[PDB]
């Protein structure tokens, strides 16, 4: 599923991402924009053999199991395919654990390089949130 901008912000708010760990809703929408272009089916292979999955491009090296990342962890206790569904519950729950482990939203390369220090509020502007 390819979310609309305001559609994704509502779903992120309903699951409790707004101001989670201090990051306003515009940060999460901006991150999803530049990580997956709002596509829940997005995948990308990293050079070390791991794969990023879903709306927030969650890495199989630590957070999910895909059966083909030797020596990796499954800290969110889910199959990586669960991160590709049209329901973003699995992605949001796993993102809450990722963003809680000390480094905040810097675990998302696209957020650090393309959202951090910008007007992230613009990504939820006009939305009937
Ligand atoms: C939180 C998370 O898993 N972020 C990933 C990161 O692992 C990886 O370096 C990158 C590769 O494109 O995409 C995402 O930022
Ligand atoms: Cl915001
Ligand atoms: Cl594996
Ligand atoms: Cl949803
Ligand atoms: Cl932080
Ligand atoms: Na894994």
């Amino acid at each position: 599923k390819v979310f609309g901008r305001c559609e994704l912000a509502a779903a992120m708010k309903r699951h409790g991402l707004d101001n989670y760990r201090g990051y306003s809703l515009g940060n999460w929408v901006c991150a999803a924009k530049f990580e997956s272009n709002f596509n829940t089916q997005a995948t990308n292979r990293n050079t070390d053999g791991s794969t990023d999955y879903g709306i927030l491009q969650i890495n199989s090296r630590w957070w999910c199991n895909d059966g083909r990342t030797p020596g990796s962890r499954n800290l969110c206790n889910i199959p990586c395919s669960a991160l590709l569904s049209s329901d973003i519950t699995a992605s949001v729950n796993c993102a809450k654990k990722i963003v809680s482990d000390g480094n905040g939203m810097n675990a998302w390369v696209a957020w650090r390089n393309r959202c951090k220090g910008t007007d992230v509020q613009a990504w939820i502007r006009g939305c009937r949130l």
